[PDB]
């Protein structure tokens, strides 16, 4: 809807997310040139304006920490740690698979595996804030128009707890939600 690069809104703690509409330019020049590449006082976030870039971008910059580099973002499910960019500590990160009894919380990752509407890279969002049935998360690549007046989430996903357990559903049908991260020993 907006033009690549397009600032469409802020995530809480004021984490620009910005249209990553690539469909009017050279795509082998997309994933060759430097001008794509996001960086925060030389640390790379990640690549001009893909889910993983705002995802390792809003860690940054909230909490201090960043994920590895990741090919394609469901890998992100397969990492332990979390690295803290003031001094490098390693910090254990937990991974939970859609319908864990460990209930998500705000500022966790969500990562979707390859599939569907995520073809063969999946997808990765900041979940943001919790409802009762309902989550809101924070995400970049998918929602490319500007976000309402005051609205801090690109969408709102439905969550069941039955059985002490935490489903999210999310808004595609062809989709595979892989679960949450949680940093945690
Ligand atoms: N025409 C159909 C378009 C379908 C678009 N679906 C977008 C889904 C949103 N998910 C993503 O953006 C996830 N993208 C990715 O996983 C891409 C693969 S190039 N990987 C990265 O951005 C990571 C680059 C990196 N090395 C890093 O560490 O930051």
């Amino acid at each position: 809807d907006a033009p690549f690069g397009t600032l469409l809104g802020y995530a809480p703690g004021g984490v620009a997310i910005y249209s990553s509409d690539y469909s009017s330019l050279d795509p082998q020049e997309y994933e060759d040139d430097a001008v794509f590449r996001s960086y925060i006082d030389d640390e790379y976030m990640g690549h001009k304006w893909q889910a993983v870039e705002f995802a390792r971008r809003f860690l940054f910059l909230n909490y201090g920490v960043v994920f590895t580099d990741v090919g394609m973002a469901w890998e992100i499910f397969s990492l332990r740690f979390l690295r803290e960019v003031v001094n490098d500590n390693i910090l254990p990160l937990q991974a939970f698979p859609n319908g864990s009894p460990r209930a998500p919380v705000a500022g966790a990752l969500l990562i979707w595996d390859k599939g569907g509407e995520f073809k063969d890279t999946g997808h990765v969002a900041i979940i943001t804030q919790l409802h009762g049935n309902k989550v809101r998360i924070a995400e970049q690549n998918v929602i490319h128009s500007p976000l309402p007046q005051g609205q801090q989430w690109t969408r709102e996903l439905e969550m069941v707890v039955e059985n002490g357990c935490y489903t999210l559903k999310d808004t595609f049908d062809d989709t595979t939600i892989l679960g949450w991260m949680i940093q945690t020993e």
